[PDB]
């Protein structure tokens, strides 16, 4: 996927320049394994998960149920991360998501920005925000919201 | 509107402390003035609208036909913005927009995250990121996305 006309270069993520930042790119770029237990290593226990609107995850135990239960029905293909960002101990994330629906085949690609708090190098919370409209179809689960 | 729990008092509307984020706050207060004539006036010729993944508008003319068509069929109730902040020349806005259908009279509560990019204190860029499952009901115009 390409570079969109409104991508600034001077918030790309190869010049990230704070120590949060670049753990959250490393996240980003660890999304690609599906694999819950690597990925609910980045956390902390008093951490929460939310793709909003739906149900939040709070704790620990609940986000990696919850991203173990997508990795059941979804796979992460790529990420690509436009922009990152901090301010006021966020980071952000201006990035596209594609996913790909195990039962289908069929590919989906997510425009998604989204905001992470991190408290001495663990995630302490992150929220995407993206249209749901087809998220439903692409994930084999209730969203419950 | 409640303060949602993950809010943090580091990154509040009221601590904005910058040029550009006071600006982008005036810009969230003056969208319940449904004004497209007020609101263009806050926007520079290049600049680009979106609602991802929604087609954009590129340039003040489309941005501000954008803007009046939408007053044509909803309201902007409120704007509750619970984060600001900026970071390389890009202001984030962590909110929720209420929206009332005028022909209905139904509300909808939309989670946002936005992104705004400022040149010489005009929006050059402001992007849109949120659940666009109920904005199709909530807005009586056809989606072109």
């Amino acid at each position: 996927i390409e570079q969109p006309r409104w991508a600034s270069k001077d918030s790309a993520a190869g010049a990230a320049s704070t120590p949060d930042e670049k753990i959250v790119l490393e996240f980003m770029d660890a999304l690609t394994s599906n694999d819950a237990a690597k990925l609910i290593e980045y956390f902390a226990e008093d951490t929460m998960y939310q793709n909003m609107p739906l149900p939040p995850a709070y704790g620990r135990d609940a986000v990696e149920q919850t991203l173990a239960g997508f990795f059941t029905v979804v796979s992460v293909d790529a990420v690509e991360t436009f922009h990152i960002g901090s301010s006021n101990g966020l980071v952000y994330t201006e990035r596209v998501d594609v996913l790909r629906a195990l039962p289908t085949g069929k590919s989906y690609n997510f425009s998604i920005l989204g905001v992470f708090q991190l408290t001495e190098g663990k995630i302490t919370g992150w929220r995407d925000y993206f249209d749901l409209r087809e998220f439903e179809e692409a994930v084999d689960l209730p969203l419950r919201g």
